């Protein structure tokens, strides 16, 4: 009927419209991360100059908000009006996922838990083996650019197509790009899980398939991501900060990838994001926190929203691997 192990609430009334005009959003006192907002806005207006100066006049309202003390009580004195979503339930309960850029740990030589290669591209003749084969080692060693400690990253890295790599000597983060794939045809690992009734498909990301290899052995993560033929090869890239699909650098938790027909790039949003534990359950607590709608996801629809967590293993954790529900208000001035 009215769940609440996810962060559901259910004090804002039923919604009968995607989106309800209110006085003042049921938020208590001010967005805490208004820096990292002011942060995020100086990369629009830097790197798309074009969306900055649309939505120029919100960014504005905001930041004179913010800094006469933020509180969402006040919000009116500035233009500001407050529309919230109805989200998944027609409760005000906004899907929340998270996502954030991995940094993978590697080595130049096989050591200890390093011992998952990472490859360039081989000739074609090498690029026939499956993703099995390479596994058993049908490639030659001169092709490998580094050691994981990880095969599960090490897939991520393959569906994403890039990768950050840290050696861990102190020298600058590498980035690697997507180069070339084997003559295997792709397979969902998705779907196995799906199908084995390992993960529901609700639930079912790259997050999920994240967490269901650490929760399984080395001997049962090679044996599903086997099920995919499939193979990908990288090359070295000159490293550049991370960006969204408007082309503007992310900030962490100050953005979020939406779907562009419900929640256009450049969109204002205050949010109460509900926090998890060291499991990935929502914990009780929820921060409140403006955040842009500067990236888009294949699988991020409707009033869904993958908040960008960052990069590291800190936005990891923050990240989650399943549902999760808040409060969003899109945040708009009146002509």
């Amino acid at each position: 009927s009215k769940p609440t192990d996810r962060g559901q609430q259910y004090k804002d009334g039923k919604f009968t419209q995607p989106f309800s005009l209110v006085n003042q959003p049921d938020a208590v006192g001010a967005p805490i991360n208004a820096g990292d907002f002011a942060e995020q806005i100086n990369h629009i207006r830097n790197s798309s100059p074009r969306l900055y100066g649309n939505q120029s006049n919100v960014y504005n309202a905001v930041q004179e908000w913010l800094r006469a003390g933020g509180d969402t009580r006040n919000m009116r004195q500035f233009g500001i009006d407050a529309w919230q979503m109805e989200g998944a339930d027609n409760y005000g309960n906004v899907q929340f996922t998270g996502y954030y850029t991995p940094v993978i740990q590697a080595r130049h030589t096989r050591q200890g838990e390093f011992q998952y290669p990472i490859y360039r591209m081989p000739p074609k003749r090498g690029r026939l083996s499956s993703r099995a084969e390479i596994y058993a080692g049908a490639l030659s060693d001169k092709y490998i650019l580094a050691y994981s400690n990880s095969l599960m990253d090490n897939f991520i890295m393959d569906v994403q197509g890039s990768g950050y790599i840290d050696f861990g000597d102190g020298s600058p983060l590498n980035f690697f790009s997507y180069a070339g794939k084997n003559g295997h045809a792709y397979r969902s690992i998705g779907k196995v899980l799906i199908d084995r009734g390992e993960v529901k498909k609700e639930d079912m990301s790259m997050q999920a398939i994240r967490h269901w290899g650490e929760t399984h052995s080395e001997a049962e993560v090679r044996e599903l991501l086997e099920q995919n033929p499939s193979f990908v090869f990288f090359k070295p890239q000159s490293f550049a900060p991370v960006k969204g699909a408007s082309a503007v650098p992310l900030v962490g938790r100050a953005s979020v990838a939406s779907d562009r027909s419900i929640i256009p790039p450049g969109t204002t949003l205050l949010a109460e994001v509900p926090l998890l534990d060291n499991n990935g359950k929502f914990n009780g607590q929820y921060e409140l926190r403006l955040m842009v709608a500067l990236d888009v996801g294949g699988a991020i629809k409707g009033q869904h929203f993958d908040i960008y967590q960052g990069i590291g293993p800190e936005a990891g954790h923050r990240a989650g691997w399943y549902n999760h529900y808040g409060r969003v208000w899109v945040l708009k001035t009146a002509p």
